[PDB]
């Protein structure tokens, strides 16, 4: 039986600039380093940086739907968006569904997002205004 | 600040296979579905699956190292791995780090990954034996 998501690893480019990315400028803890990775969490999130010299610098018009969106509160969000912006970070898509949202990339053209909102949240929300051919299971 | 993962979104090519795998093939909780994707549940894991043109059926000598692992415990990694190999799904990678893992992949070439071991115990195992060039924090 699979508990949860136990760990993410990211393939990067540059180390010490991807590390620089998600300790400094997401607030994440670093808790360790070497010659071909980084070890950090982000609440119960265990992130891993893999320097890999098979990833290459993708333009998010060159990349799938493929995301990955962390937790922040409804308080925190506007300006932590802001932040992000006024640092050159890049916007890959304008929020469109419930729930504050800002999608934005990392160095090497991961596509990340900021969401306000829970799963739960998502289902009630869906059942109000369903998508194209949504069925619910209970 | 941030709080932890919200969700993780997989491009998949065609929808009703990758449901299938990832419901039935590795017991994830199906909360609803449309036209154009799937919302599961794994534990606190909120998981989206998104029907995508653009995916490509991805070989993994052709993907960088990117790759989601999901937890399980000790008890239960050996069969549902056995399980896995009964069923096809192919692995890339024979297990080269501390603690249990099986490294395999989703129909469009995601690289998944089952581990019995938190971070707390790899930080354990890596100040016994550090990577190379690894420093502390
Ligand atoms: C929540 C699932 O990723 C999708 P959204 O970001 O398009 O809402
Ligand atoms: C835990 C980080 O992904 C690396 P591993 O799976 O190679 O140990
Ligand atoms: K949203
Ligand atoms: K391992
Ligand atoms: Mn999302
Ligand atoms: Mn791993």
């Amino acid at each position: 039986m699979l508990s949860g998501l136990n760990h993410l690893t990211l393939a990067v480019s540059q180390l010490a600039p991807s590390v620089a990315f998600y300790q400094q400028l997401l607030g994440m803890t670093l808790h360790a380093r070497w010659d071909s990775g980084a070890y950090l969490s982000c609440g119960d999130l265990w992130l891993c940086l893999s320097l890999d010299p098979q990833r290459r610098v993708t333009p998010p018009e060159e990349s799938d739907y493929t995301h990955y969106a962390f937790s922040i509160s409804e308080a925190d969000f506007a300006s932590f968006a802001a932040r992000l912006e006024a640092a050159g970070v890049a916007v890959w898509k304008l929020n469109r569904s419930e729930g504050a949202s800002h999608y934005f990339l990392d160095p090497d053209g991961h596509k990340l997002e900021l969401h306000v909102g829970s799963l739960a949240q998502r289902l009630a929300a869906c059942r109000e205004q369903p998508y194209k051919g949504m069925v619910f299971f209970e």
